[PDB]
């Protein structure tokens, strides 16, 4: 199967799903390489070829450092990349249904990884189960991460910042001017993310160069909003020079700088990316999305408060607990393999692992909130990933959506609540953070698998709705009497809860917690 | 002029007020003195006399400590006795226009104090300028005060608590009975008090037995939610039984504790009042009103909340400076006779001093809402001082004005921003605390008495507007062009500024504050 594209023919390759046929195009390219003097620049176009470019598995995964917290281990392991890291990096994937569309609505994934780490070949990203059973195109891109792809020194093309944002966004033009030869609606394009792959998409709703790129987007467990995803253009300044200083690059001709970090091998720079901050959490995203002129032309706080931003539909939702797994990279007394019963000196020790560089007084005002016991042992275990995920994820997801919906579009907000039959860390860290993923891409709808058959009908209604949201605006699951999910509007604030027993709707998730993050908090 | 009362027959005496003459029957009886084994208990019903009672002299204040704070200073020597304590005080004063009314609306006085000290027969409180330029009648009670009016052992008719609100409400009664006799109307009565007088009036409000007595309120600078307003049936307890220790009264029958009680002098149980708390602000009250299961039959916050009390309209205000009065009674650094500017140092000593047994998280959380400079050396001075008015008076009285409008009634609130041009403390002081009271009173309205002519105004217009809110339940002044009160509403929260220069109407007096105190502060 050989395709046209703008730049060139690539091949494809047949794939067997569910007693049907996907075809895969793994590994196209969208960029030059960026390579040599393109290290740290801003994607440059791609020259045309002759040849059949040969899509027939997934690329090089960019550069990045490994989770190594815990080797042999799948709950870690199933995270990290599946295929040669390399600066050569910038492909993307293609699933379409067979037979071949018409004009099919495409799914555009974007992982997430913190903005440090993440490839698009992950087991849990394979968008097959989704063209199969939808008969929707997913693509994925890799875009790069850390210091390759977010070091900024504003203003300087040299090193402009975001740069992993302009990768992202060179790949929804390629999909604008490429897709319809696949069969796809350019004119129906969803992006989906989760984490910083979520902030990400949120991101492309503020960016008026991504406007007219996609029509609708999903956030999964992510929002811009989120205390860890944009980078203060102080703190990104001190950041490019702390890894100058330790890579010798220190000058004083700003373009000298990055002229003698475009000689270190990349892997000078990853080991070098961890120490840039003095103390860093298991949250830190040393290297992220700054305010550049560019991408971001104004802190973006500033823009959903004044409603600038694409006018749309969103999904959006986040996990029961967000916040557990973060707690066995660094919290006193925490581990995947024991219960993890900690003590109130614990749970303090913890808060200054989470929250580094904060007034004595803002954290005993979080153990004030987080603390009023309603005793039982799990007491200060419980709290602490609650504290992480209300914070981190819960928190900001819900003033995303309450902040976006009140501009007049159509919101519908999810609290997924199922753990995996087959979650490999232990069960008092719950619904993890990521384990939302395999289900909306259709995982448990393969028999041979080892899912329970709860799971299974679990994921086709997930898919069916996100499916639905994606072609339509809308994530009914209409034809099995399946509960309605209400529009989320910042009066009721009614959202839906996913789990294998039964769907309910529910209102005002967090109401409590979420007023102390919220407006109190900013100010400590 | 003699009148006759359910009785007796009461003389009066007549005064020249303003080229008219009111008629002023000052101390008539309206309970046996408590006095013997009436000392603790509820005011019992006054025997027939014969001759005519003569009503031509302030009678006696109740037993109460006095403010020797600043001896030989009229700024706090204008608030104690001007009349012989004695327990012997159930007494009560009648101003009457002259000529004798038909049907006068009547206005009832409570005077504040804390709940410790006061008497109505302060110059401040003289009712001879309303009943000569208003022609309302008003009435004024003496009830007792201290441990003498509110020493509790709950369910013991010994002593029960609440017996200077009995004194109150008996006095009310009187009103019912008697007062169409003076020309007044008993189905046209308003009360009227300023701080724990104020709080006195909103638990009238409340107590079922009270419904009867009267028609409309006003409530200056107090309410019944207020922090220092009600005593705990634990406190009070607590309270009882130390003041039993200090004069060797410590018994085992309860009974016999009041009975030793009642055999020390009057002095003896003053003496020791002071000491029943370990730890006492310059806003103790000491002995204050209790949940007594007959005056107060439940947590009056549970009351207020699920609106069970009495349906008619509130008149509420506040002083600009509530809180500075009782800033020179034990804050470190300040002084009357020098400006005060404290250190931060200081204004942390200064909330131990107002918050003794408060957490330090409690007392950081007030720092921390309250030093956001917005530096200047009066910063901390100012800080300590709204501090104080805005937890014990302001608050408290704007969240009593939502709570008890959000069940119908009309309801007004004013905000008290000028400084008499005669008050004898320092200008950093400000609008004070019971400044307020000259005005409603109408004392800038004599001539001969060195107020400016701004404030003659300021006064002439207060006291028709409190007079047509007694007579009409709208406290508007119609004929001048004035500013139209605006009903206070919980989404609105519409209140009128009172002042020399220009009535504004505004909204959301103390927002941000308020939201602290009200919301957050309740936990600590
Ligand atoms: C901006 O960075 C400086 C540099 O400090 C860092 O130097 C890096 C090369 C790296 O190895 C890192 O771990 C190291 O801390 C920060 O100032 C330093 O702060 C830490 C603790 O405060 C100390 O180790 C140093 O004594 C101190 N040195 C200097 C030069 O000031 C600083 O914290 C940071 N500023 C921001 C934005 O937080
Ligand atoms: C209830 O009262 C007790 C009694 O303490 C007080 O005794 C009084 C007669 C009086 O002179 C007063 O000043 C004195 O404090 C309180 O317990 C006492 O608390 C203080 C300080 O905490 C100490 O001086 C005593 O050691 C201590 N003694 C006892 C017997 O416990 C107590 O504080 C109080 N409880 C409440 C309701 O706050
Ligand atoms: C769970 O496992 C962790 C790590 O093995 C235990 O934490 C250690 O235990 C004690 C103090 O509690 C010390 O030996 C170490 O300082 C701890 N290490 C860390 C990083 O916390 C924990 O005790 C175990 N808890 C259980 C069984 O409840
Ligand atoms: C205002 O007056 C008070 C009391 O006279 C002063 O406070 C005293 O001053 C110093 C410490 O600041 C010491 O001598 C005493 O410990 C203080 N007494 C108290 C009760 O605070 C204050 O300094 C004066 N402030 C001025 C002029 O700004
Ligand atoms: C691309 O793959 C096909 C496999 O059938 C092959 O015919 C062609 O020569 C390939 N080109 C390469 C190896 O780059
Ligand atoms: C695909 O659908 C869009 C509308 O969403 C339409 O404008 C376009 O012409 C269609 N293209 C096809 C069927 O080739
Ligand atoms: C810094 O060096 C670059 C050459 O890479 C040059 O273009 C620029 O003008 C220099 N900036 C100054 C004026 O220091
Ligand atoms: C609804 O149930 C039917 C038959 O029970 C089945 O074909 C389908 O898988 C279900 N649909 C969805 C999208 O959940
Ligand atoms: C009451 O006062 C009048 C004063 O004119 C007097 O005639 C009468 O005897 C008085 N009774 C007393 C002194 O108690
Ligand atoms: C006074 O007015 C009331 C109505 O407020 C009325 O019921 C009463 O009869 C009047 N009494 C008079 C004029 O004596
Ligand atoms: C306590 O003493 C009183 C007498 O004053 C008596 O009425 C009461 O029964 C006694 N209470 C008991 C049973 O201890
Ligand atoms: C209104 O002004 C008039 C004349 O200027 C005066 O008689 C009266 O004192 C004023 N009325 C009030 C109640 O303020
Ligand atoms: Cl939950
Ligand atoms: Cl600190
Ligand atoms: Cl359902
Ligand atoms: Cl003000
Ligand atoms: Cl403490
Ligand atoms: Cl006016």
């Amino acid at each position: 199967i050989i395709i046209a594209t703008k730049n060139g023919k690539v091949r494809g390759m047949q794939l067997t799903v569910f007693g049907g046929t996907v075809t895969a195009f793994l590994g196209i390219p969208y960029a030059q390489p960026p390579l040599g003097r393109l290290r740290f620049k801003k994607p440059q176009s791609l020259t045309k070829w002759s040849d059949i470019w040969n899509a027939t598995k997934y690329a090089n995964s960019c550069c990045q450092n490994i989770d190594q917290s815990f080797p042999g281990f799948h709950g870690s392991e199933m995270w990290n990349p599946n295929t040669d890291l390399s600066e050569d990096c910038l492909y993307l994937n293609v699933w379409i249904p067979a037979p071949k569309p018409k004009n099919a609505t495409v799914l555009i994934w974007i992982y997430g990884g913190g903005f440090q780490t993440g490839t698009s070949s992950l087991h849990v990203y394979d968008g097959k189960f989704l063209a199969r059973v939808e008969r929707v195109i997913v693509v994925s891109m890799n875009y790069r991460v850390g210091a390759l792809g977010f070091l900024a020194l504003p203003g300087n093309p040299e090193a402009p910042g975001n740069m992993g944002l302009f990768d992202q966004q060179l790949a929804l033009q390629w999909v604008q001017k490429n897709i319809a030869a696949f069969g796809g609606n350019p004119k129906s394009v969803t992006l989906f993310g989760e984490s910083a792959g979520a902030a990400s998409v949120s991101l492309h709703l503020l960016s008026p160069g991504s406007h007219s790129l996609f029509t609708r987007a999903i956030l999964q467990s992510g929002s811009f909003n989120a205390p860890w995803a944009v980078t203060s253009l102080y703190e990104a300044r001190n950041r490019t020079l702390n890894l100058a200083k330790l890579t010798g690059c220190s000058r004083e001709n700003e373009t000298e700088i990055i002229k003698c970090l475009r000689n270190k091998d990349p892997q000078e720079i990853l080991l070098n990316e961890a120490f840039v901050v003095p103390y860093g959490t298991p949250l830190s995203v040393n290297f992220g999305p700054t305010v550049d002129g560019d991408f971001l032309t104004d802190m973006p706080d500033i823009l959903l408060e004044l409603g600038q931003f694409k006018k749309t539909q969103i999904l959006v939702g986040v996990n029961k607990d967000e916040g557990t797994a973060f707690l066995v990279y660094g919290a006193p007394g925490f581990s995947k393999d024991n219960n993890s019963i900690i003590t109130r000196k614990e749970f303090q020790e913890g808060l200054k692992i989470f929250f580094p560089g904060v007034s004595e007084f803002g954290k005993e005002s979080i153990l004030f909130h987080y603390t009023d016991w309603v005793q039982r042992p799990e007491n200060y275990r419980e709290a602490l990933g609650d504290v992480v995920g209300d914070y981190n994820f819960i928190c900001p997801a819900l003033e995303f959506t309450k902040k976006f919906s009140e501009w007049g579009n159509n919101a519908f907000f999810y609290y997924f609540e199922h753990r995996s039959s087959k979650l490999p860390w232990p069960e008092w860290m719950g619904v993890m953070h990521g384990y939302e993923i395999e289900f909306v891409f259709g995982l448990p709808l393969e028999r041979r698998d080892q899912y329970t058959k709860a799971e299974e009908i679990l994921s086709r209604s997930i898919v069916k709705r996100w499916a639905n949201f994606a072609k339509y605006g809308n994530p009914q699951e209409t034809q099995n009497q399946s509960t309605s999910w209400p529009v989320f509007k910042s009066t009721e604030q009614k959202y839906l809860t996913l789990n294998t027993e039964s769907t309910r709707i529910m209102t005002k998730l967090r109401a409590q917690q979420c007023r102390f993050w919220t407006s109190f908090f900013p100010k400590v």
